[PDB]
């Protein structure tokens, strides 16, 4: 192994993988590059990879809907890589709890760097409750509206030029701990 | 140890972590930015960390938003760096004694460099009185409104330029050892 | 000990810290600036001190509102720097003669060049009598309005130019000695 140009390491957690290759774990899209073209200049392709939390989230989901595309979840959390999290709609979800850990090896398969995936069922009323709370924390009023699978807040109010941003960071807090999967937003000029 | 390049020490409380780091106190971002620039001017990475209150709080804060995101609580105070005090919202918090003890070792863990967390249960009652006592000592006004987890005074009153600048004073000293958790503000003119 | 390069040494008492520090007490800003600076040049630091009346109060207190943030309190008068005079709100303090005996040592620590404060409680009766004699003075009636933990007199006339700096004296004497703690002051056009 090694198979690593990472040095200096600073924002490079560097994982061995299950499948013998390494999965430098780069904390943002810069330091992806960085460390990918380094790799490639020294000639440690293949098994020297470059990952982070957003690619492999979403290349995770693009297996999922292959091959678990009645999945409920909302999304991978990977503040400790190694162990990654995977938050799943409590409710929408009917799998049982050896599937869940089929479903987990099948993730541990797609993250060789990780040690184990921990699916955790998130209550689908705290993820309503915690985008209640958000808006209601902004003093937005919001109409609840029910898309197929979920709900959409439509934050009531003219807003000002920064409570709009207000409420797009709200939004964003959301999209980035649940995602848009089960509350989606919607904005409309009222009162 | 030392991997230390403050001198002149004045302004950089030097603690010592228990993972055998040590991290310069700075008292200002001008101070933060001098001794992390020398530091690696002088090969002094790594193990010579340069810290300070806002940065150190607001790490804690990201911590707890993932282990604890049902923790309500004010702020972290750095008066003294090396005992830290955690200002908890006596009434919103739940936890208990030694559920209180394990989040102090946890922030003990985010903080080599302290000996020990004081975590202190402020009384919500005080926290709305400090904010209420500041705006009456202003001749100011408000109406009480209820936001999720917490109220906001909006303050009434057509002001003067100095007195709006009186105003955000006033919230920003709340700000300062409350944070805006608990009571936010608002201004609207009347009368 | 010295680590003194006052001389000249008109208008730079010079006390004997308990922390075997020297404290080079200016009389006022610029002898405080001209001390530092030449104690700098002569790398006579740490040791050798330079303070003032109005920055070691702002000191204190800016401690108290760590520890005794209900401490009601006037103003650390330093006529005799070495034995500070500290006076306190006679009605609105609640402390103990021993919590006071206390709160004397803990300045004491914050001022190693004092011997020992003088803490006295002040008739919050005279605090208000004094800024009622020195309007009725200059026969500047005012209408007596209630702020939060006090009193705010409110100048009543039509002052004329030189009437309104007699009016700024006023408030400006009673903000040296009593300060703005518990009788503010407004001006306001009548008759």
């Amino acid at each position: 192994l090694d198979s690593l140009l990472g040095q200096e390491k600073e924002r490079f957690q560097v994982l061995p993988g299950r499948d013998k290759m390494l999965y430098v774990a780069a904390q943002n899209e810069r330091d992806t590059l960085w460390a990918r073209q380094v790799l490639a200049r020294g000639d440690y392709d293949k098994n020297a990879r470059v990952i982070n939390e957003n690619e492999e989230n979403k290349r995770i989901s693009i297996w999922l809907d292959t091959y678990y595309p009645q999945l409920a979840y909302y999304r991978i959390h990977f503040d400790e890589p190694r162990k990654p999290v995977f938050w799943l709609s409590r409710q929408r979800n009917t799998m049982s709890k050896k599937e869940l850990e089929v479903l987990s090896q099948k993730l541990r398969a797609l993250m060789p760097y990780a040690d184990s995936v921990n699916i955790t069922l998130m209550d689908d009323v705290t993820a309503a409750g915690q985008a209640e709370a958000g808006l209601k924390q902004q003093a937005l009023p919001y109409s609840r509206r029910n898309h197929k699978g979920g709900v959409t807040f439509v934050i009531q109010g003219a807003l000002d030029d920064v409570e709009i941003l207000r409420a797009r960071q709200f939004v964003d807090s959301y999209y980035r701990t649940w995602g848009g999967r089960y509350v989606q937003f919607a904005i409309e000029l009222k009162d």
